[PDB]
């Protein structure tokens, strides 16, 4: 790392922009969606500027581990197979109601503990 991006002053944010409504390229070409306005929330609140870095879903835990970005915002579910891989923020997403189905969740290297403290306290303010 949290110190490191806030000296950096950005949040890098991996996502894939082909799932609306959650991140999609709009009628002008910009990637929008509620994982964007997310992520902007995310890094408003850092103090920070966002930086999103498009790329192909299968991509992102790969580019998470290499440190490409920071964190995934991407429709990601929370499942126990990532979980062996990266951490998850809290659900911010509930697919199914009642906690039930997809919960969607931020990914977060499992070393940045402060970063995912951080984030899940943005959440629940939100
Ligand atoms: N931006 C995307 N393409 N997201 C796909 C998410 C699909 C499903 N929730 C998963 O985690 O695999």
């Amino acid at each position: 790392a949290i110190d490191e991006i806030k000296s950096r002053g950005y949040l890098l944010v991996g996502l894939s922009a082909d799932f609306p409504p959650f991140e999609f390229v709009d009628e002008n070409g910009n990637i929008v969606g509620f994982d964007v306005d997310l992520a902007k929330e995310i890094a408003r609140r850092l103090g920070v500027e966002l930086k999103i870095v498009d790329m192909t879903f299968d991509g992102l835990i790969p580019s998470l581990l290499t440190k490409k970005i920071d964190v995934i915002i991407s429709g990601m579910t929370i499942t126990e197979e990532r979980k062996k891989v990266v951490a998850f923020s809290d659900p911010y997403f509930d697919a199914g109601g009642g906690g039930s189905g997809e919960q969607y969740g931020i990914a977060v290297r499992k070393e940045d503990t402060d970063l995912l403290e951080f984030i899940n306290s943005v959440l629940r303010e939100l």
